[PDB]
């Protein structure tokens, strides 16, 4: 049955922080590649060359990430399996930011002169690299806390990010409650449109991460539910630390919601 | 029971043609957005640094793309059930080839410099583009019969022809052989590799083709052997005209082999 | 069984008053939109170009108001279920109204003439803006508390209120009253008739305004009659806080009667 | 049973061209009302302030409004009950447009800058007004056959014809061909979004145009389906020559197809 | 039982030649590739520097082959089952020589010193060397029949042609005549020291050359006699054409003796 | 049963250690051989003619060995019987290092022109040569202890240990932690493809070293799990002293693991 486990989620938080340090350092070796990458023009795009930058369009997507953040934190707040749900958001984290930062390796594809006054730059050492890894690992990545100065690149985070927390906020509340439900979708949905509108990322970069973290999600979840973790040797599954986390775990995790504090 | 409706493969065969003729004509439409595409430098590539330029390499690709068609072909001939193996390959290679339109539409990527001395060029009229995808359309794509005179964008469709062959072979030999399989695999991964070697494609092109037609052929023969396109409602599945191709196809298609000619 | 639910009242009252002041906070925004309002002259109208304009004819509509406001509240005054009723009173003018915005915010038609002496305007702020709504929304929009001094937008709030006051006059009575709803009756139409005659709306103001408001009314009785909010999926009701109100609720409420004090 | 009474059919399509006349006529009466109606600022719109004018939007809406009807033509053709089918149809297109002419002979409402060079005018007379109004009843009011050439008023046509064609293709199809249900959804949402984009019409003409006939066509089909017309006195049906039309059919039609010549 | 299958001999013979053909075309190609091959010093070998070199040593090893070949082609003369014998020795020369061809391309290892007066080299041309591969295939390799003109390279093939025949000979003999086994020995010994008294090969040459042979050889047997090509998937085999040809051999080939001929 | 003879291990260690010394002295012996030995041009090759010298790439071959020493090294502590396992892996170096002194002996075979630039030579006398032996015996062959400063000959070391130490990681761990065993894939791999391009041996020494220690791996479990040793008369095992170590293991060595220390 399922067993309160909470020396599990300390390990998968440590696992998703290193995932994030090395992250941001894999972005600032990739950066480190070309020296201008802002003087080329862009691409032909369907959506770029039709609607102008919105100069404003890239807080309202981190509102919106923060509106379904805390949505999410009251969500966690009121739920008898809490640990378990925590667990599972961190195990599918790591696992998109690492093919993120594998996708971002092989090749580099930037937007050609947003963000084209952004100093520091040649960053020439082994110990002048490390400070601004640490600051865009302890600045969030947003551009609210001022870390993103320069251009991003390839498999765009922030629609990963949005499109986890609206697919987690659906799935783990009742299925009666079908306007909640809309509103985190139009959440979704008028981020990813600002994401697109502020000439941050190409059409392509969207709709990749929008697929790829839509299928992991999905694939875990019918991994859980189907427990082929121990039915058989089916196929080797490859998520990174799944066995581990999942053994206590039969079957299917409920939607039972309860008050936690002791004074009603 | 399996039904040879010589009928059906006809529409089938037409469906295609239908859609090797729209994708040269938006080739020629989507390569009228950007005039130069051939002054930029090329995108910071890990495979397209390190190894050079091979000549010869592009050509090679096509000779492993006829010794896979002619083994195919020989499967073909020797098939109880070819009239069905011939419309599951159409159906598949014109929903593979219409994604590649939607993607080559999106957001246009080339590979700045290779065939810089491409001639023709501004086709401003509406009867001179339609010589120059006629002259696309009836040379295949290739490079022997001379038509692949200037560069090709995102979604290669020589990774996609080279990967379909190689799945129908090892799906429909006996599971025994496991030596033709091994060398099927072989021309595979050895045609992907001259596509880098040749500075034809970036190294995210050939990974989201590979992906596409592997995931595709996969889910397309877990409807056809599951059959849902009857048993109920399941998902309304979006393949472009499969309940009317597979109505009348029940179970799987077994190995059975013959000859045809009454001349022994 | 019928459970009079004093602690959901308060909630449902808390609704309606903060859609009056969001309604409030729209109707400035709107009047920013084209600074003038009264250059415009009226649009042909089968109506107004044949009824004179008559000043006193808008503070007629007001007195008629609260003649049906009293009848109702001595109805509440003298009923066994006056929690539910006041209940349902405050869930349907609290969505009504919430439609109201909509329709003005997505378009604004005015009385192009009427009320050009009115003062105020150019509130180039968002300070001063919030103390103007605090004037609209602290004043009720009667003319008797002079507040409502330049013009008013499509779907006109006069009839909503006058409307919607009279169907709840009719349906909590019994059937045999048939004297006092005749009454109610010439009461609506005539404080209808003195809008017109205003000058202060166009014709299809209030057609538009007169339908919403009895479909909406006769929409609500009907799902809470047939109690279909938990027999199954139903139709997916709209309503905002539908279920939440009436589920304590089942059947038909009877017209029973009574003394409120405990001294007869 | 059902039983094709071909003389109802053609009492039905003569009843609806009456209307088409008489709806003609009538725009030419408003038309001479204000006879400047060029002069005005536009009223502050959503959707027309910040789309701009895009000239050959208009010539799209009557392009999907031909491919709606094409397909319709083709439902009408291998329906066995083809002489139902189309006796709704004219039944229910002379409802909606004689609320149209209602709604535009109480008041008039027009974009007031658009279509200004449109010539004629004045036509103070009796018998020109009717060689007018002929020559916009041959013309459908289509721009392709340049007919309306003046501005249009409020409770749009363009907008019924887009929605009756769609509910009627999407009702009188088997519940299994779930596609060109939603293909006729694109067909009506662009043939919608372009009329709105041409600066013909209001932002709110288009939605009450667009619920009233989806209102006016599931209140007819809930009340043939349940056959409430002779079953007891249960509303007074309003609907003009109701209980005439459909007193020879009872239950739902079904949806049984077949071809009608004898030439298979 | 044991079915003569006089036609699957005749496929064996056919690619034992072609084996033999494709191993010419190779030597030809590794000689092209460092033009003196006779100027290099030889390398410290404990059996060359010590036994001196012997010029008609090498003739003395290709006279041991035919004496060795008469013995066997006695046995094949006089053996019930001689089409199996004939089937094996061409199912395993085929072999061994497919890894000479292997070995001697990736890397070339020869004598450096020996036949320096060879002529020939500098083909500079695609048809002569063609010409020269005959002249290799069309003189079987003794130096009788002058061809092995220059030098030779790793992994010998007459000590593959000496040990091969040895084993067939002692196999297929009754376990009664032991000392014939003898004579072989002496003779395969007596052939490979020979070879290396003549300075024309290493001592590694020899070595892995005695190996490889002895071992395919007896696991050739091993995996006959066990049958297990049918009874599981045992090892899955990668011995070219090895169950197409023991197919219809099972368990152990006897050792009985007749006379061929009819006259006795 | 398994009883764990210390006395055993003790005595197997000791004797894998005197095989190292009679490695070392006996490579000493061989490089007095040839004085030059940095003159000659290098053989023809395919994979040391493409691939040019990488400098660093040899360095990565011992840090993978680091690696997968630490690894056994973990699994040599939590295993019950850490005293089989080492045993086994003592009486293996043995003979395969045993197996490598005599080819070395036999034939010298080094890369000419690599590693130049070492100094010393000329130890002509009795007692330097073993200085010159200890130097290598204490200094592990390892290049990051530089001790190994002259070239290398045939069958090199750094192959055999990559290998052994990657079919005992395999062997030895239970057979369902496939990731370990595909892990330890890639460490062998990459340290076999370095040697290769740091142009410090063959491209045949690296090949036949990696089969004779993968078949003499495979060959040894056999005959143990086997027990044939003691089961008849089978073959007359060749391994140096297998009887006498293994005569106290009967069957197959489990897989069970359990912590020694007494401090839970
Ligand atoms: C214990 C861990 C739980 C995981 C919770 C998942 C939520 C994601 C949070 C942060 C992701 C940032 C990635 C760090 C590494 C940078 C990678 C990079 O350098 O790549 C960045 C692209 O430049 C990616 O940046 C982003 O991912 C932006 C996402 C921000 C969306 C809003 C998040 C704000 C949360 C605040 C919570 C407050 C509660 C309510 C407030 C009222
Ligand atoms: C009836 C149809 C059956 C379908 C069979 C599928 C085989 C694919 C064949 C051709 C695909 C070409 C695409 C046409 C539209 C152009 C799109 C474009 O313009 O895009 C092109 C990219 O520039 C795509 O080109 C390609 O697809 C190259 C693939 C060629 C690989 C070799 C095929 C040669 C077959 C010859 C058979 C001979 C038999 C044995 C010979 C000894
Ligand atoms: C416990 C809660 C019960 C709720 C009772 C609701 C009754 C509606 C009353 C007033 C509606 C005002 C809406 C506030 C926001 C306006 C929005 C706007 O600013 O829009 C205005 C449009 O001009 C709406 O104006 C109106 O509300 C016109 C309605 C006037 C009808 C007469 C109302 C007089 C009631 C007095 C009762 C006194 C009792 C007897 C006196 C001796
Ligand atoms: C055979 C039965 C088919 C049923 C189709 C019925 C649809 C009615 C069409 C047009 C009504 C026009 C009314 C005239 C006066 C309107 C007053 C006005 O002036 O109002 C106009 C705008 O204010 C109304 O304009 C329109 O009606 C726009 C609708 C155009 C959409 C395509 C209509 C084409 C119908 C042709 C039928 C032939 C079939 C060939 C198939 C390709
Ligand atoms: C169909 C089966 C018949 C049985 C006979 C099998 C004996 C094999 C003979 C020769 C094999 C030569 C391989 C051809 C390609 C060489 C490749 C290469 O080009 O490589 C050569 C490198 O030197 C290999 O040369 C050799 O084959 C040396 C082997 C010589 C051993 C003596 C062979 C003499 C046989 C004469 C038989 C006559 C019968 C009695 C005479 C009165
Ligand atoms: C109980 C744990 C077992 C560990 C297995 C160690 C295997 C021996 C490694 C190397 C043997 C070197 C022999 C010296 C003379 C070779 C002749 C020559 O000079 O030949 C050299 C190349 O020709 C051989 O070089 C090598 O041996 C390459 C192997 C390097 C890979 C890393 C091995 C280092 C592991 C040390 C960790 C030990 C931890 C404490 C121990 C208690």
């Amino acid at each position: 049955r399922l067993d309160p486990e909470y020396w599990k989620t300390i390990l998968s938080c440590i696992y998703v922080f290193i995932v994030f340090g090395f992250t941001s350092f894999i972005m600032v070796i990739v950066h480190e590649r070309v020296p201008d990458m802002q003087t080329y023009p862009p691409l032909p795009d369907i959506f770029l060359d039709s609607v102008p930058r919105i100069p404003w369009a890239f807080a309202m997507t981190e509102v919106c990430g923060m509106i379904l953040c805390y949505i999410w934190l009251l969500v966690l707040l009121l739920h008898k399996h809490r640990s378990i749900l925590l667990r599972r958001l961190c195990s599918l984290m790591g696992t998109v930011f690492l093919l993120r930062c594998f996708t971002m390796f092989v090749t580099s594809l930037s937007v050609p002169g947003q963000h084209l006054q952004c100093t520091g730059k040649i960053y020439g050492s082994v110990w002048e690299k490390l400070h601004r890894a640490f600051a865009i690992w302890s600045g969030f990545g947003m551009t609210l806390t001022g870390v993103h100065t320069c251009g991003d690149y390839m498999f765009s985070g922030h629609t990963v990010v949005l499109t986890m927390l609206n697919f987690f906020v659906t799935e783990y509340t009742p299925r009666s409650w079908n306007f909640l439900h809309t509103l985190s979708w139009v959440l979704n949905l008028f981020g990813i449109f600002f994401i697109l509108a502020a000439h941050e990322h190409y059409s392509i970069d969207v709709f990749i991460a929008f697929y790829i973290t839509t299928r992991l999600f999905l694939y875990y979840h019918t991994l859980a539910n189907t427990r082929a973790y121990q039915q058989s040797r089916r196929a080797r599954i490859w998520f990174p630390m799944f066995s581990f986390f999942e053994c206590n775990v039969n079957g299917t995790v409920p939607n039972e919601y309860c008050w936690p504090f002791s004074k009603p």
